[PDB]
């Protein structure tokens, strides 16, 4: 390792990998408090500055790095492990805006999330994919489980949180292994994403990163995740 | 939601959620471009600070939680992706640091990572769990699978490591069903991890968040892959 | 002091002094490398907060406080320095942007620069106010002091810089001594500012602190030196 | 002006001076909310880096220069008014550490900060070197005359803060004009710094930039103002 990113190293920055910068420059990856950071070894070989290129596009070509290599691998995965799950349809199938919300039924956030995202949905620009869990009252599982075995139960949630949760339902006897399965996978992919509480809501940016909203959004947060 | 906050939200900050903050005071947690931010409303509620709380025992709290809530959960779900793989063990299975790497039989720093991993690994602190793939060379699958064909494929693996790759080996015919499955299953999940180049790297840093190193570490990242 | 005030100057925070806060809170002036930092100790005392307070308004007060006690004042004895020198005044008395320039009668990009900034001159926005300095090359000296001993010296100099060095100059026999004293107090004042290279630009922030550009600006810093 | 640093600017900083850089790469330097920052231009022309530049021997050269550009010169100015201002002695007067405190009679705090002074004072490390000012009590400037009047004005200073302000003196009928010229002009320097407390405390760091402790210093504070 050259000295002077030796030295930077001392400053509290651990190194990921090597990668090819413009001009002659070397590029390191690294992090700082779990923060994604670059450096860049002077043509020289004797120098080396902590910090962040730009382009003459006015692009910040270290963010542009840093979201590729660093934080989108693991977006896509979670993303990817969303959509293969038994999510709910709330708009348009082609709706160009998706977003993934962790909703139990019992949830009084999330009925106003609900309401919130009504000139998007309602509009064709935004489509919600709900993923029940069955986290937060004793008779959420049961609740969710008979939304799951209803008829049709995207019609379905979406009378229950029109409603209020005031929408009367035939609960099964039992949840059955399929409702299981569903509900606790759900449970199993919130928990990875970190939030403990609903609704816990997901949403990529225009730089293709996973984003988060947990509880019910103010007006800036929702416009962001609606598009805007 | 609250004026000072609001004006904080203007100068670039996305809120995800609100927190409880001690003394009165509430907290927000957001970000600003691709990092973790904390706000905290005073209980005067006419001002907020952005900024970092500490407590009596020196911690960062709000790094605590930055890390816990917002860097760390994303590549939760593949490090179990790679426990749940078909794994080589080098180092005691009771070893407290776990260390995965993605290695190519014909990858010259593999092998040098292999030998500066040796005094953590023969202490029992630290097991490496190798993620066999197939990538460099034409020659690289059969040799793979020919390692994970052998009677004790990890005491192989080791041997053929410590040898620079010149252990000679029983390459079989073909390479078995089971083994072109494993080889190619790795290679899928290294390639969602976001790194082609062998080593490929991954351990969890002491704030149990997920780390890559890719090629052969310097001695910091060593040390840190380490958990030393 | 407040263990977790401790814990924050452990990172490399030295303190200035405490403050009274908002809230109940206490605050603390310090600095950390060469940047102002303040630290608020939370109601419950048992926690500290190192960033920027926002009021209702929307005024970031850490930014206001630092810039008032930290940045801004060393250099307000040389503003009035400046003030008590023999400039020559272009542009209304009662403009309200006060811009001083060290200016060699030799110097091209002073030129470039007096051009740059008749729009506001000539609207009554600014007044530049030049300071002289013989330094440039040989005739320097007697050149800048035959526009000192011209009629209306400030008219003169006015032509010379919009005539591009070209206007003719009754050259006396000699610099006379009240001449050559504001000379050569200008120099000793623009070494002391520390830049020895002509156009030497200073002006007030907004903030009330003093600036510096040397050389040619360019458009932003231009914008800026005009109060724009 | 580069498009690269076009950009840069854009993300709100003032440029102000270029300056040669190492390995074919030229220097941008300026200011983000009144603090330096640096910016390199990469040797293609077409990219640049905001940050801080390191050497091999580890030195961060971006804030060697912002210290010796932006902070030094002010610095150096105030340290030679001091020197050049009517100071009292306390300590060896070839004392390696000097430190200038503007005082008021009736100060509390000062008097503290003198006890603590004792261990490097009475040692021959530290010389402080007092600035009299009369601003806190309606009485405070006929006492600092008076101890300006006093026969060996050094050591009744010496006296008056051990005794805690019990010493007895012989107040004269009128603040004389020589030591209103005293006090007037210590307190022009005083309020030029920024500080409308006493103690005001001033003191050089190892890079020759001026620092600043107002009121009663804690240990670290303390450790740091006298050389340790």
């Amino acid at each position: 390792l050259p000295a002077p990113v030796k030295a930077i190293e001392k400053q509290g920055i651990t190194i990921i990998k090597t990668f090819d910068a413009p001009g002659g420059m070397k590029g390191y990856l690294g992090k700082y408090q779990d923060m994604g950071v670059t450096i860049y070894l002077t043509p020289d070989g004797k120098h080396a500055i902590s910090g962040y290129m730009y382009n003459e596009k006015g692009e910040n070509l270290s963010n542009t790095l840093i979201e590729k290599e660093i934080y989108a691998p693991a977006g896509r995965e979670m993303w990817q492990r969303m959509e293969q799950s038994h999510w709910l349809l709330d708009g348009k199938k082609d709706a160009p805006v998706i977003v993934y919300v962790f909703a139990d039924p019992f949830c009084g956030p999330c009925k106003q999330f609900w309401q919130q995202a009504r000139p998007w949905v309602d509009s064709g620009k935004v489509q919600l994919r709900t993923l029940l869990v069955g986290v937060i009252k004793p008779e959420s599982p049961a609740t969710a489980a008979a939304i799951l075995a209803s008829k049709d139960p995207a019609k379905t949630w979406q009378q229950y949180e029109a409603s209020g949760g005031k929408l009367k339902l035939n609960v099964p006897a039992n949840v059955s292994t399929e409702q299981m399965k569903v509900l606790s996978d759900n449970e199993k992919l919130m928990d990875d994403l970190g939030a403990n509480v609903t609704p816990a809501i997901y949403y990529m940016s225009k730089e293709n990163t996973l984003q988060q909203a947990v509880g019910l959004p103010d007006q800036k947060t929702l416009n962001i995740i609606m598009g805007n």
